[PDB]
C-alpha cells in the first residue's frame, strides 16, 4: 500500500537559509526598506465653491 | 570709492533650481532616505555575575 516516500539529500547549504532573516514580528520590520510614519501621508481636499 | 559689483548674468537655468526641494520643515522629512522609528534602536545590556 502507499507508503509516504522520503528522498535522500545532501547536507544543507549555508545559501539556501534566508529564514534566519524573519521569523519573529521584530524581524518583519527589520526587513522593511523603509516603514510607514504619519508624515507620509497626504489627504486629498475637495473644496465646494 | 569702493562701490559693490554685480556682474551681469544670463538667465536662470532650471536645473540649477534645487531649493524647491527643501524650504519647508516638512520637506527635510520628505528628503530624507529613511526616518529614524523606536523600533530601529537597538539598546547594548552589560551584565554582572
Amino acid at each position: 500500500m502507499h507508503t509516504a516516500e522520503f528522498l535522500e539529500t545532501e547536507p544543507t547549504e549555508i545559501s539556501s537559509v534566508l529564514a534566519g532573516g524573519y521569523n519573529h514580528p521584530l524581524l518583519r520590520q527589520w526587513q522593511s526598506e523603509r516603514q510607514l510614519t504619519k508624515n507620509m501621508l497626504i489627504f486629498p481636499l475637495f473644496i465646494s465653491d
